[PDB]
């Protein structure tokens, strides 16, 4: 399932506890249309790939995490492996989302 | 000077009262880095071109205007002429901003 991140401390902790696993972070905003459209698919993905950690960060709630991750478009997906960012793209592209997961897993 | 828009009613009114003039709308967010970097320049522009109306919309404040204008990246500049959108681009590109203003004025 998707983990809801509500603090910078929580973001760091989850990245740390992911250990070996790939972390996919969804940076969204409630006003963004595309973000709402792709949410169900993003959740479906967390149920399909249990060997991958799925994170959700609302930019309004965590402006500090948003800023530090240099997010500028919505939605933005950032991929992390052992605390290091290994991928990133923006736009609600379903195929590309799953496709990128299969490349970095 | 730059007009601060704080409602959907205010957005429509300003578009209406612009009459013949070109309206440049800056869709920004306080957490967005690029948005802060280009704010001074955007204001400088409003003082340089008095025949052009400059609008500022914080996406957090006006989620409804943000949504209806289909904004997805920050900052986003939308250009309006007689109620109709005639241009649009995202990213804090100074040259392109002024350049687009000179094309649509």
């Amino acid at each position: 399932m998707v983990k809801q991140i509500e603090s910078k401390t929580a973001f760091q902790e989850a990245l740390d506890a992911a250990g070996d696993k790939l972390v996919v972070v969804d940076f969204s905003a409630t006003w963004c249309g595309p973000c709402k459209m792709i949410k169900p698919f993003f959740h479906s993905l967390s149920e399909k790939y249990s060997n991958v950690i799925f994170l959700e960060v609302d930019v309004d709630d965590c402006q500090d995490v948003a800023s530090e991750c240099e997010v500028k478009c919505m939605p933005t997906f950032q991929f992390f492996k052992k605390g290091q960012k290994v991928g990133e793209f923006s736009g609600a592209n379903k195929e590309k989302l799953e496709a990128t997961i299969n490349e970095l897993v």
